[PDB]
């Protein structure tokens, strides 16, 4: 009655991944040549989309991608289009019954375009139905799409440049006192609903580079809380991300990194210094973290 | 009694230029090998600056930026330090009273780290204070410090990505009409004050491609606004920038890109079209602009094609 092939002669494929790339935040569109193959090449083909389809977080029902279909240059949904048999131009030369190749595109994108999919695997089905003159002289190919947005997290200065691998602070000989490094940073993320977990990789020190024994602590704060081995959460409520702005870049946080003597009043040894900040950042339960070692060095003169 | 020149013998500026990186968002230092003159090369040479200096804004003072002074090594305030004349290693062999060469670093940095500095002419002084034996007697050498931070303007997508070169858009056989090509776009500036001018280079049409006389119109709007070849104005507040949000990044524009056929109930003719929307925006009063050039393609296909 009806049915289509690949332009090969081969069955169309039940399943269908769309590639995504990271760089350019898009789904490269599935792109098949097809035939109509029919007993009856007089009647209007008549092609539809069962449902309106959907790319759908397979673990997060809210979160949906609108996955478009076309089918010989047009653009299908659940309204019918219908093409003049004339048209899709039947060979009867040898393969009787069969109409010239025509593509099948199956593309997704968000629903605001312009703006970047959510970490995430998807899952949907094209339901095409084609038909002759209505009645059900009828076929459905159902087609698995599914993609995968691989969870990503970078922290990044305010103005978009790569945080410093190496920070100098200041002594104030006076105060007797340091100077506190501050950046302005920002957090790019792919998953803007989910925690961001922070912590210090291990407790940062400065070393006296020629003693062993005179160190002084480093501390360690990030969006206005003290940093240490143990973790905080900072909810992605009260980090600032908007559905409206710049999508997926959460507001500035200040990085503050200072040193002292353990206890005050102490007059810090003449020397320089060093000493590594390990700064963990984790996306809640993506498995995804960032890691940034700041070398920190510092001169106490007299 | 004390002064300081250029290491050859020259003077020093009393002016110097600052060049910006626009990549790395900060200053080339100036950098210059100096020696101190003196009648007593035996004692402590005292170095200071008079005043904090600043890169302020030569159009707006609420805008400032750091200037930090080095010499000999040492980070210079307004609290003086001491060298020792042994340490500045001075020569009588037949220049009688000449330091060993000691460099002097003029920078500045933004004012906040991470944050890029406006669009603007910046002016400020170091003036430079060297004493013998923190007695009566000194010399001061003031050096004009300017920098400039050129006018930038991109428009992206709003994540971050570029506009797309090429859209095609759908026709529906049913209403006779062209699906709306769709995008959120932001501006991204350094001169986040100055107005933003928008208007299309040429008026921008669907030929077919094998018949250059059959066209439709190209119909562009941006931020709400249909667009033409006569520039529409934008307000830098109406776009919706932030002083503590994503700084120099407007709020979200939506690009539309649509065709109408050229008389309306009837179907343009069958094939295909092809034409380029030339974007261009420009920042206000200031020569930087861009220009995106999209192509747009139409595949007409009506009487083949029904409901």
């Amino acid at each position: 009655m009806i049915d289509l092939l690949q332009a090969d002669g081969n069955a169309l494929p039940s399943a269908v991944k769309l590639a995504y790339s990271p760089a350019s935040k898009t789904f490269e569109s599935y792109r098949v040549m097809t035939q109509v193959h029919t007993n009856d090449a007089t009647k209007k083909v008549i092609v539809k989309l069962a449902d309106t389809p959907q790319l759908t977080d397979v673990l997060n029902s809210t979160v949906q991608m609108p996955i478009s279909v076309s089918w010989g240059g047009q653009v299908l949904s659940t309204t019918a289009k219908e093409f003049e048999a004339a048209a899709l131009g039947y060979s009867a030369s040898g393969v009787n019954g069969v109409s010239s190749s025509q593509e099948l595109v199956i593309s997704a994108a968000p629903k605001t375009a312009g703006t970047a999919p959510t970490a995430g695997n998807y899952s949907g089905v094209v339901s095409l139905v084609m038909t002759l003159g209505s009645d059900n002289k009828q076929v459905e190919k159902n087609i698995t799409v599914t993609a995968s947005v691989d969870p990503v997290i970078e922290l990044l200065q305010a103005d978009g440049n790569a945080l410093p691998s190496a920070v100098k602070l200041a002594y104030s000989p006076a105060s007797k006192t340091f100077e506190s490094y501050r950046v302005m940073t920002q957090v790019h993320t792919n998953d803007a609903t989910k925690k961001v977990i922070v912590k210090l990789a291990d407790t940062p020190q400065l070393t006296d580079v020629l003693n062993s024994t005179v160190q002084m602590p480093i501390s360690v704060s990030w969006g206005g809380q003290v940093l240490s081995t143990t973790a905080k959460e900072f909810e992605a409520a009260a980090l600032g991300y908007s559905a409206s702005g710049v999508n997926g870049v959460s507001s500035s946080q200040e990085l503050v990194i200072s040193a002292a003597p353990k206890t005050a009043g102490t007059a810090p040894t003449a020397g320089n210094y060093s000493g590594v900040v390990s700064l963990v950042m984790t996306l809640g339960s993506d498995n995804k973290q960032v890691e940034k070692n700041i070398t920190v060095t510092a001169s106490v003169d007299p």
